[PDB]
This record gives structure tokens, C-alpha cells and sequence, in this order.
């Protein structure tokens, strides 16, 4: 079975052989050159409105796993900040590397943290997130580096649930969780127009990337490399990495916001 990853045969330097959009103008990752980020008025404060959030449930969807939230409503939105109109949000999902040297996909001046939180969300006036997906203005991505020292409770509460979807296709019932509870208390962040940072990268991402990290301890980061890609019965392979590091900005710009 021919599927992507980011393994020796399947990795980020091949995914432009099944997806032509790999190379083009608009590609994520980035790294975010600090001194050349450009200060905008227009930029307004993030509103990320999430009290009534319902999440369903975790997957293990053999690339990553996934906090699905019940989008079928406005029930936890994201607005203002760089967006025009209004994002639901639909699911969270992280990316890591081997050590806690390496794991974001985003890079600050070529810095990398351990690993990296994306919430996922598209804009209503599509109808549907595949519909979104589509189009330039279509999906916002929020993306919280999660910075090795100190153990994060919050966290916990979702790494104590990856027992049960060790491998490909499980999932676990998972409610009641608060996204906002993985944000850091300063809002802060830089923008830019950018894509989904894995097949089929399609370049319809308004990227919201978080100045301030939260926490993981090195004990937490482990627990994320237990996780298999591999379906049950297949041969093992951890997931031990599953970052695209930086692509090229193109002549895009970078904005902050205070500045
Ligand atoms: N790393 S990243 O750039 O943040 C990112 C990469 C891929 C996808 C994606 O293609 N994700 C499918 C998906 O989540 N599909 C939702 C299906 C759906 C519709 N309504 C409810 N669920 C989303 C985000
Ligand atoms: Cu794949
Ligand atoms: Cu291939
Ligand atoms: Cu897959
Ligand atoms: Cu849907
Ligand atoms: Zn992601």
C-alpha cells in the first residue's frame, strides 16, 4: 500500500512526486526570520471563543493523531486576529521529532521546539471544511510550540488517552476536552499565507503561529513516540517524527501582531 509518511521512501523530499503542490508558491512550514516580520494596524487581537467546544473523539490516523471537535455548529470558533469572517474549529494535532532538539515545523530565527500543536479551522462561509480546504481564504491554522522543561497537566490528559490508539485506525472517545486549555496565557503571534503542511498541502492555510510556547517535559515527549503508524498486524514502525521542515517564503510576508 502506497501511502505517505515520513519514512525513508515516503518522506517530505518525495511528497512533490504524488502532490505537484509541494513546490509551489505558498508552502508550509516556514521559518520566521524575527527581524524581518513586518508590523500591520489591520492586525487585530485573536478571538479564540471556545467555551462551548465539544470534542468527540482521538484518533490514531497513522500519520498523527487527531482531537476531533463537533464543527456541525458555532460551537468553538476562531475570529479577528488576521481573518476575515468566522473559523470553526474541527480538530487539534501535533507534530514531533526523534529528540526534544527537533519536532516543530515551524522555526523562530532557525530555532526549533520539541514539537508543535495545530488547531485546525475553516471558514463558514464554505459550508464545509473540504469545500474550505479549496480556497485561499478557506482554513486558519493556530500553531502552539510546545517548549521541553516543565511538565504540562493539560497535556497529560490527552497523552494518558494514547494507550488506546497505539496503532493506525483506533480511536477512543474523548469529551469534555478544552482546547483552550493548550494555549499560553499571552496571545501574541506571527501570520503569513501559507498550506497544510502535509498531503495534500493544499495552499488555502492563513497560518496563526503563537509567539509563546507551552510546556512539555522530556518524560511527556516520550509518550508520543509510543504511537505506531502502522495498522494492527502490520510490521511496527514508531512514530518516532512526523515534521515537514521549513519551505521556501517566496517573497511572502511575515506580520506580528502587537508587532
Ligand atoms: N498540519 S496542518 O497543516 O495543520 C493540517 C494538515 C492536513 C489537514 C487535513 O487534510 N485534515 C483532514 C481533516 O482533518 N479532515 C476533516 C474532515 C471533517 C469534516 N468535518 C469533520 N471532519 C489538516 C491540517
Ligand atoms: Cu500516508
Ligand atoms: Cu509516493
Ligand atoms: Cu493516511
Ligand atoms: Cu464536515
Ligand atoms: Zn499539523
Amino acid at each position: 500500500s502506497h501511502h505517505w509518511g515520513y519514512g525513508k521512501h515516503n518522506g517530505p523530499e518525495h511528497w512533490h512526486k504524488d502532490f505537484p503542490i509541494a513546490n509551489g508558491e505558498r508552502q508550509s512550514p516556514v521559518d520566521i526570520d524575527t527581524k524581518a516580520v513586518v508590523q500591520d494596524p489591520a492586525l487585530k487581537p485573536l478571538a479564540l471563543v471556545y467555551g462551548e467546544a465539544t470534542s468527540r473523539r482521538m484518533v490514531n490516523n497513522g500519520h498523527s493523531f487527531n482531537v476531533e471537535y463537533d464543527d456541525s455548529q458555532d460551537k468553538a470558533v476562531l475570529k479577528d486576529g488576521p481573518l476575515t469572517g468566522t473559523y470553526r474549529l474541527v480538530q487539534f494535532h501535533f507534530h514531533w521529532g526523534s529528540s526534544d532538539d527537533q519536532g516543530s515545523e515551524h522555526t523562530v530565527d532557525r530555532k526549533k521546539y520539541a514539537a508543535e500543536l495545530h488547531l485546525v479551522h475553516w471558514n463558514t462561509k464554505y459550508g464545509d471544511f473540504g469545500t474550505a480546504a479549496q480556497q485561499p481564504d478557506g482554513l486558519a491554522v493556530v500553531g502552539v510550540f510546545l517548549k521541553v522543561g516543565d511538565a504540562n497537566p493539560a497535556l497529560q490528559k490527552v497523552l494518558d488517552a494514547l494507550d488506546s490508539i497505539k496503532t493506525k485506525g483506533k480511536s477512543t472517545d474523548f469529551p469534555n476536552f478544552d482546547p483552550g486549555s493548550l494555549l499560553p496565557n499571552v496571545l501574541d503571534y506571527w501570520t503569513y499565507p501559507g498550506s497544510l503542511t502535509t498531503p495534500p498541502l493544499l495552499e488555502s492555510v492563513t497560518w496563526i503561529v503563537l509567539k509563546e510556547p507551552i510546556s512539555v517535559s522530556s518524560q511527556q515527549m516520550l509518550k508520543f513516540r509510543t504511537l505506531n503508524f502502522n495498522a494492527e498486524g502490520e510490521p511496527e514502525l514508531l512514530m518516532l517524527a512526523n515534521w515537514r521542515p521549513a519551505q521556501p517564503l517566496k517573497n511572502r510576508q511575515v506580520r506580528g501582531f502587537p508587532k
